């Protein structure tokens, strides 16, 4: 599922990402737009043989499983197919955890590099929230 830009920032806003843990709910649409390009389904592979999966490219080598990635983590206790769902539920849940370890939405790339210190509101105008 591709999303539009205000169908994800309400779908966000719903599952409690808005002002989680000080991000602004601009920062989390900013990320999945650079992340994703808004697609669920969006997959990337890592030069470590690691994969990204779903609308904030969560790594598989630390948060999820995929049956591929020896020697990683699965903090997150799923499949990263599930982070390929057009329901974003386990790719949100997944994410408050990630930001809450610590490095706060640093742990994005795309954030740090292209939403980190912009007008991150721009995501959200105009939508009906
Ligand atoms: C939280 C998370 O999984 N972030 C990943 C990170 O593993 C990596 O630096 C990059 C790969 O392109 O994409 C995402 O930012
Ligand atoms: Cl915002
Ligand atoms: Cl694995
Ligand atoms: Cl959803
Ligand atoms: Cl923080
Ligand atoms: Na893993």
């Amino acid at each position: 599922k591709v999303f539009g830009r205000c169908e994800l920032a309400a779908a966000m806003k719903r599952h409690g990402l808005d002002n989680y843990r000080g991000y602004s709910l601009g920062n989390w649409v900013c990320a999945a737009k650079f992340e994703s390009n808004f697609n669920t389904q969006a997959t990337n592979r890592n030069t470590d043989g690691s994969t990204d999966y779903g609308i904030l490219q969560i790594n598989s080598r630390w948060w999820c499983n995929d049956g591929r990635t020896p020697g990683s983590r699965n903090l997150c206790n799923i499949p990263c197919s599930a982070l390929l769902s057009s329901d974003i539920t386990a790719s949100v849940n997944c994410a408050k955890k990630i930001v809450s370890d610590g490095n706060g939405m640093n742990a994005w790339v795309a954030w740090r590099n292209r939403c980190k210190g912009t007008d991150v509101q721009a995501w959200i105008r105009g939508c009906r929230l």
